[PDB]
């Protein structure tokens, strides 16, 4: 068994994606302006219709963890070298798989960025930065990425995470874990559904890690005070016999003195450590991780640094973009509060 | 100025989406089967690219309490006589439409319907139903069906309301109104952004209004429960500058003793009632209302109970189904709870 769901694309339908992206990529300025934004998921519809099954009924599963479409064509050499920052790493070996990451999502739902986060890219990256081995972001390497919801700090995090390996040659896994719904006990299931737990923004949205300028620096005070001051929230919501998840095992307490919440966490944090699985996504692979079911991260690698390193374009997807309005810059797609 | 967002389809334009439907009226047996509640999301691809456009970028639009397409055909002599009763409503003349109607919806998200109404049907049917004239469901005429939102006692209520046109030969009004966000002041936004007001399930849920049989019974505790012991909620939620909304003129009330949240409720009473506008849905219009956005009812009318009665095709939309989850009934798109 699997506990995604997978679709293989065929040679056939792999290269008529990619034409689909080439063509937009020919068409449109870049991913994240506002007219390919709206045009993305129209798009969309013209992608193999097997694919577009797929991800019309997986979405609607009750149990995959991720999405996972295997098969896109990379050429390494077409693509370039992985860039050492992603401030420049947009580069135009990437720019077509920029575009297909896009459409893909768009069968999906509607993408967004942080203004706080990369420069407040909708299509961002995940590649290791020299010197930064030993962080809690996703540009680590030589530390593990723990486990973690994406944005969990933020009800406006997304529903669903877009990850497209450009190449990952020594096949590093993506880590996943679903809520540990066979060995909670019902006591700690119930402490878990309370609002007792506290969830801070993790630190990609620091002012550190994004670029010297005065571009999106209001969102940066909502993180400070979500941060500072957070409000007791709920790991579990929903249904007790398929709750969602928010929890980020580097970012999560009990509310102060809560000693009963502690509990249920330090239980919680046993029993996803135990139940991680992995997730190795070569070249060419895209994941579309549920941030409601499962929670995921990166296992430890050495570094390369010599032009072939690990290397995703990333994502994020809601499927209510109104959901997050108090958030909205303006009309961009581009989310923060203060 | 329109405070709804409005497409008009070319006869061309026309043609193609009812052939579509009718390919579909073809190949399956009927709209409520798990076969085409799947594909219909992705037949809907084929529709006409400009309305497409439409359906995707109106959707994310700030504004619109609704989304309209005019320009539907309807041939009265091949539609037929309108039903009497929604039991017998789904006549070969009206497969059609049905099968357009829910194609249509497919754009804006996932399809359900409830145990409780209409035999769990998920197109459902709004016509006037003799010596049902002066009730509070959607089968009323003489009576004015007053202002709500749709099924506001449940967290599982719609994001939108999809009702299409059969036939409306005096031009009978629907009604609208959004949140009187230019006449509320900020102590009685206040009170409605807290939970302190009470909403029981509408008459529609209740047995009375169901086919004698054991489908779906269970489903009818759960609305006791709603009706019996409502939990407090709130009227507005979300963001204070552009709220969500979550109100019934017939079925709210203040929490117990609460003479604040009452008086603001009644604030809000006299608002909704100044700004209610209307939008004649002729035959052929189809209207997605904004149930977050907007609370909708009809105007008062003298029924005909000739044949040629007022009648229109109904479904109710979710950005996301699991949202529902606690409440599926199995792997069908029926939504309650005991
Ligand atoms: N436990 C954690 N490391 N949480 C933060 C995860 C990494 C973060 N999402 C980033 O883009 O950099
Ligand atoms: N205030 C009201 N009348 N609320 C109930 C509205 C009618 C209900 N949605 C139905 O389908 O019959
Ligand atoms: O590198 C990976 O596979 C996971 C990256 C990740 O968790 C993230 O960017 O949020
Ligand atoms: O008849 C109309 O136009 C409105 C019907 C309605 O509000 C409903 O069926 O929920
Ligand atoms: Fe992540
Ligand atoms: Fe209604």
């Amino acid at each position: 068994v699997r506990p995604w769901s997978e679709f293989r694309l065929t040679p056939a339908e792999a290269a008529a994606a990619a034409a689909l992206a080439a063509r937009c990529a020919q068409r449109y300025d870049e991913t994240d302006g506002p007219e390919f934004l709206l045009d993305a998921p129209v798009i969309a519809h013209e992608l193999p219709r097997r694919l577009r099954t797929f991800m019309a009924r997986a979405r609607l599963d009750a149990w995959p963890h991720a999405l996972v479409v295997r098969g896109n064509p990379v050429d390494d050499a077409a693509l370039g070298s992985t860039p050492v920052h992603w401030r420049t790493a947009r580069t135009p070996g990437s720019r077509p798989l920029s575009f297909l990451l896009m459409l893909y999502a768009g069968l999906l739902g509607d993408v967004f960025g942080w203004a706080t986060q990369q420069d407040g890219r909708v299509v961002t990256d995940v590649l290791p930065i020299k010197g930064g081995e030993h962080t809690l972001v996703s540009s680590s390497s030589r530390q593990e990425l723990g486990w973690h919801t994406e944005d969990a700090f933020s009800p406006y995090r997304a529903d669903y995470v877009g990850l497209l390996s450009l190449r990952n040659p020594d096949g590093v896994a993506t880590t996943l874990a679903g809520v540990p719904l066979d060995d909670l006990d019902e006591r700690t299931l119930d402490v878990l559904f309370q609002e007792r737990f506290l969830i801070r923004p993790d630190d990609s949205h620091l002012q550190v890690n994004n670029s010297t300028a005065q571009q999106g620096r209001v969102e940066f005070e909502g993180i400070a005070q979500a941060a500072d001051r957070p409000e007791p929230v709920a790991i579990l919501t929903g249904h007790r016999a398929a709750p969602h998840l928010r929890v980020d095992g580097d970012f999560s307490a009990p509310a102060e003195g809560d000693e009963e919440a502690a509990a249920a966490l330090g239980t919680l944090r046993k029993l996803i450590d135990a139940s991680l699985y992995e997730l190795v996504l070569d070249q060419g692979d895209v994941a579309f991780i549920d941030n409601r079911r499962a929670v995921h991260g990166r296992r430890a690698f050495q570094p390369r640094y010599d032009g072939r390193d690990r290397w995703l374009k990333r994502i994020n997807i809601t499927r209510d973009l109104h959901r997050s309005r108090k958030a909205w810059a303006g009309d961009s797609r581009v989310l923060g509060q203060r």
